C-alpha cells in the first residue's frame, strides 16, 4: 500500500523522502517529534556546505519545508516494531499499523549515559543532554561538561554564552573534536579544562546539583568540585529498539547496511546515524539519505 | 609538504576542503576553472536539502564562501598527472609541482559526445551542451534535446523559456529521468517528443546548423526534421586522465574506491561524479567529499 515509508525525519529522513516523492513513490514520513531530529538539538552549523553558518532549527525548517508539495505524508508515529511478510512490510506504532513495499529506518542516535549516582537523581535540575535547550537556565553558573568530543566541545562554547565558566572534564589529555574546534576552546578565556578525568557521581541538595565527584584515570586522585549545571556529552547510543529482534543489528544495537544501504532484509534500508559507521555528520545523513531512496526506488520497481 | 591536495573545486571537492581545513590539515584546492563545477551548468537545484530551489551558480558561490576563512588555499591549476612516491605523492599541473601526503580527486565528469557528423563541425554555432550557458542564444528556435534522463528533460524544461519549442529525442519509449521531472514535461505544452529514436547527423549551411537526420530504433525509419539548435545530453565521461596510468581506473576510466572513499594507492582518494557509481547528485558528491576528507586526517594522522 505504501511504496515507501521512511522512519524519521532528521536530515537523512527528510532527503530520503525529497528523492522518493520526487520518484512519484508512494510516500509516507513518519516522526515522533518536530522535522529535524539532533539539528533542532544544534546551536549553529558551520559546516553544512551551502551555509556558512546557520542555526540548527532553521536548517530543520528548511529541509522540512519543500515535503508537504512535492507530495510527501507528514504523519505523526511513534514506531515500536516491524514486520516482514515476505513481500510487503508492516510497521506498527503506537496505535496504528502501515503496511509497505520498503522501508527506510532514519532514526538517528541518542545520548549516551553516564551510569552514575545523581546522573538521574538531578535530571530537570542541573543535569542535561541539550545546551541549546538548556543553557539559559545556567546563566552565570559554574558549568561543567562531560567529553571530548565534537559534541561536548561545540556545546561548551555555545554554553560560555550563559555561564560564568564552563569546564570541559575529558577522559584523556587529547581531545577527539575537530581541531578548529579544539583550538577555539583552548583560546576561549571562559572555558577550562580537567583532563585525564572522568565523573564519578552528581552531588546536590533535595533540589539541585551543587558538586561533582571525578577521578583521574592516571593516578586514581580523586576531587569533588562545586557546579551549577552539568551536561553530559559521551558519545551516541543507536535508536533502534523497533528492529532488535529482525537481525539486522551489531553487537552495540548499530543497524548493519551495505554500501547502498541495504540491510539483510530486502526491501528494509537504513540511514544516517541509526547504521553502524564512524562518521555521522549532516552531510552524510544527507548521503545515505538520497542513495537509500535510489535503491527504495529501484527495488520497488522490481518488485 | 601538503598535508592534503584536493583536485576540483564542485561540491565534492568543496565538501572535502571544508572538512580538511577544519581539521587543521594544510589544505590545498586546485580547480582548473570557475568553484561549483557542474552546478554552475545548472539553471534550478530543486533537491539539495536546506534549499527549496537555487540557481546552480549561486550555491557554488554559497559553497566556495566559507572556504579561504577556514585556511583552504584556492589555487589555480589543471591537473596533468600525478606521480605515487610512496610516503608523499607528486601532483603536476601546466606550471607546477605540489608534493603532499594525501590526494583528494574530485574531478567529476564530461558531456558524453554522440560522435556524429555535424556534431563538431556546429560546435559554436547550433550544438551545445550547455543550456544554461546557451538557451539565450535561441530564442524562438525549434529546439532539439537528445537523451531520456535527467539532465535532458530538465534542461529541455529549462529552454522552454527560449525556444519556440523544444523537443526531446530519446532512444527508448520510457525515460530515464525521476518521474517529477518527466510528469512535468509530459504538462508541458512548449515539449514535444521524438521516442524510440537517436540521431544520426546534424546538417546546417556553411555557419550554422539547420537540421537533424534521425532513426527509429525499433524500425529503421529515417527522418530529417529542421531545427535552430541542438543540446546534447546523453550521458557522461569520467576527468580521470591524469590517473590512466596509475591502476585505480575502470574498463570505461572511473575511479575505483571502497566505501570510504579509497583508492587503491593508500592516500589517494576520490569523491564525487569521477568515481564509478550510479548515483550522480550533489547529495551523494557532498557526502562522499566528507567521508573522503575524514578518511584523509586519519591517513595523515597515522603516516
Ligand atoms: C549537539 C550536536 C551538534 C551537532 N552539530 C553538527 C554539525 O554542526 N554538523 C554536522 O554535520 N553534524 C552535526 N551533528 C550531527 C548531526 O546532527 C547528525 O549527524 C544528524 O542529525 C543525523 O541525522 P539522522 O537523520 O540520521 O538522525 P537524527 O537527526 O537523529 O533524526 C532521527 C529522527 O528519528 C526520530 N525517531 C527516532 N525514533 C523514532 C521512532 N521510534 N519513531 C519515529 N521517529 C523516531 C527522531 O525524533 C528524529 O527526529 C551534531 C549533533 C549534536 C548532538
Ligand atoms: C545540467 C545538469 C543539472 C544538474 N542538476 C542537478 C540537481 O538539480 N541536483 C543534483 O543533486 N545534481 C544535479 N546534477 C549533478 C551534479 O551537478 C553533480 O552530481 C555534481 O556537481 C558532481 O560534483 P563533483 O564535485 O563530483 O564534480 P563536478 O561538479 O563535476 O566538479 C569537478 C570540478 O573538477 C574540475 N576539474 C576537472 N578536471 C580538472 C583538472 N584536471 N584540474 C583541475 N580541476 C579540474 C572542474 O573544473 C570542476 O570544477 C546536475 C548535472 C547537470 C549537468
Ligand atoms: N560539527 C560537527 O560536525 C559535529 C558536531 C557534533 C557531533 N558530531 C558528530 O556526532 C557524533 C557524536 O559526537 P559526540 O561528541 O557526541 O560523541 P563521540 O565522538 O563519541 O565523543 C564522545 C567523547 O566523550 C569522551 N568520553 C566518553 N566517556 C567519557 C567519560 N566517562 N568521561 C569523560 N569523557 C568521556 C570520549 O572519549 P574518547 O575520545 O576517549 O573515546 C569522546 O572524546 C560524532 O561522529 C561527531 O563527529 C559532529
Ligand atoms: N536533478 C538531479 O538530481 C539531476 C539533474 C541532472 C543530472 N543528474 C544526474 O547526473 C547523472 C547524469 O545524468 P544525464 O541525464 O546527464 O545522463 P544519463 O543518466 O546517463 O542519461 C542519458 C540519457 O540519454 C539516453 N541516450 C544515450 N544515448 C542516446 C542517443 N544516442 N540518442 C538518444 N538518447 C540517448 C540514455 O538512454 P538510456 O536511458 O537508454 O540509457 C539516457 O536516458 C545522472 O546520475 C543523473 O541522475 C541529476
Amino acid at each position: 500500500k505504501y511504496d515507501v515509508v521512511i522512519i524519521g525525519s532528521g536530515p537523512a529522513g527528510m532527503t530520503a523522502a525529497m528523492y522518493t516523492a520526487r520518484s512519484e513513490m508512494k510516500t509516507l514520513l513518519l516522526e515522533r517529534g518536530v522535522p529535524g531530529g539532533q539539528m533542532n538539538n544544534t546551536a549553529e552549523i558551520e559546516n553544512y556546505p551551502g551555509y556558512e553558518t546557520i542555526m540548527g532549527p532553521e536548517l530543520s525548517m528548511k529541509m522540512a519545508e519543500p515535503l508537504e508539495g512535492l507530495g510527501v505524508e507528514n504523519a505523526y508515529g511513534f514506531v515500536t516494531g516491524i514486520e516482514d511478510h515476505g513481500d510487503y512490510k508492516k510497521i506498527i506504532t503506537e496505535d496504528d499499523e502501515f503496511i509497505t513495499k520498503s522501508i527506510i529506518i532514519a532514526t538517528g542516535a541518542n545520548h549516551r549515559k553516564l551510569e552514575i549516582p545523581g546522573e538521574e537523581e538531578y535530571g530537570a535540575r542541573g543535569v542535561s543532554y541539550c545546551a541549546v535547550c538548556d543553557g539559559a537556565f545556567f546563566r552565570n553558573q559554574e558549568i561543567l561538561v562531560i567529553g571530548g568530543g565534537d559534541s561536548a566541545v561545540e556545546e561548551a562554547l555555545y554554553l560560555t554564552r550563559f555561564g560564568q565558566s564552563v569546564t570541559i572534564m575529558h577522559r584523556r589529555d587529547k581531545l577527539r573534536a575537530q581541531e578548529i574546534i579544539q583550538q577555539r576552546a583552548f583560546k576561549e578565556e571562559k572555558i577550562n579544562f580537567i583532563w585525564d578525568s572522568v565523573p564519578m557521581e552528581i552531588k546536590g541538595d533535595d533540589k539541585k546539583i551543587q558538586s561533582v565527584v571525578y577521578k583521574n584515570v592516571k593516578t586514581g586522585e580523586v576531587t569533588e568540585k562545586a557546579f551549577g549545571g552539568i551536561f553530559i556529552y559521551v558519545g551516541l547510543d543507536p535508536v533502534a529498539e523497533f528492529v532488535s529482534d529482525l537481525g539486522i543489528t551489531d553487537e552495540a544495537g548499530w543497524i548493519i547496511t551495505d554500501d547502498h544501504m541495504r540491510t539483510n532484509i530486502p526491501g528494509i534500508f537504513a540511514v544516517g546515524d541509526v547504521r553502524q559507521k564512524d562518521f555521522r555528520q549532516i552531510t552524510t545523513a544527507v548521503g545515505d539519505g538520497a542513495q537509500a531512496a535510489q535503491e527504495a526506488y529501484k527495488f520497488v520497481v522490481e518488485l
